[PDB]
């Protein structure tokens, strides 16, 4: 009869369990209640199904040829411009676009595989628009560029700002409008190990480190200024990175 395939995205298919007489698969989905429908030159539940929202709009079901990308789609009632399109990759991470009429997008959501996610809204046609990233325990705010993202904390007279360029490196940069030389922070980035290194008057303060686990840690240096002491400490809280700062 029917065989049931798991699909990124959280969603299933059914596939034909054999070929018909042109030697294409049918398939079946049941997306939130919608039924979608198509046809496979495949025979492991990849392709393209097709459906219609209860308002008219055309939904459309792209399942990659190995299994490893969905994407899902609707469009005006003509199929012609996009409203809405999420694409689950093959790490898991998501992408949830909005579009105008020109089906241009003006809003982007990436949730990357660990739960952290980019959101981007008041998307404009240059590829500017407002920025947050939503982290474990807290989020960053701040403005997108088609160049880079820059998220802004700011305390004091202390302004950190993190920077995902459009290619998606990260770089974090402090700088300080106290000009007392006693007590004016200024920090330097070292891109190999991700580490903002934050110095006071002539010595290391602080190692703040920007993880590929999407996490911050911060670690004291001695009063020497020179070694590191201790253990560095997972950041929770949006008052721990300014109490960095301080």
């Amino acid at each position: 009869n029917s065989v049931s395939v798991d699909l990124p995205g959280s969603m299933k298919v059914l596939v034909s369990k054999s070929s018909n007489a042109d030697g294409k698969y049918d398939l079946i989905a049941t997306v939130d209640a919608l039924e979608l429908s198509g046809t496979s030159d495949k025979n492991n539940g990849s392709g393209v199904l097709e459906g219609v929202k209860a308002d008219a709009s055309k939904v459309k079901l792209t399942i990659s040829d190995d299994l490893g990308q969905t994407t899902l789609e609707v469009f005006k009632s003509d199929g012609s411009t996009l409203v809405s399109k999420k694409v689950t990759s093959k790490d898991k991470s998501s992408t949830e676009e909005k579009f105008n009429e020109k089906g241009e997008v003006s809003e982007k959501i990436i949730t990357r595989a660990d739960g952290t996610r980019l959101e981007y809204t008041g998307i404009k046609s240059d590829g500017s628009g407002k920025a947050k990233e939503v982290l474990k325990g807290y989020v960053l705010e701040g403005t997108l560029t088609a160049e880079k993202t820059t998220l802004v904390v700011k305390e004091g007279t202390v302004t950190l700002s993190k920077n995902i360029s459009k290619s998606g490196a990260v770089s974090v940069e402090l700088n300080d409008t106290d000009s007392s030389a006693a007590t004016k922070k200024t920090a330097a980035w070292n891109s190999g190990t991700s580490t903002l290194t934050i110095t006071v008057n002539s010595k290391k303060t602080k190692d703040l480190v920007f993880t590929s686990s999407n996490t911050i840690t911060v670690q004291q240096y001695d009063s020497n200024g020179t070694s590191l002491e201790g253990s560095a400490v997972e950041i929770t809280k949006l008052d721990e990175i300014k109490n960095a700062l301080k």
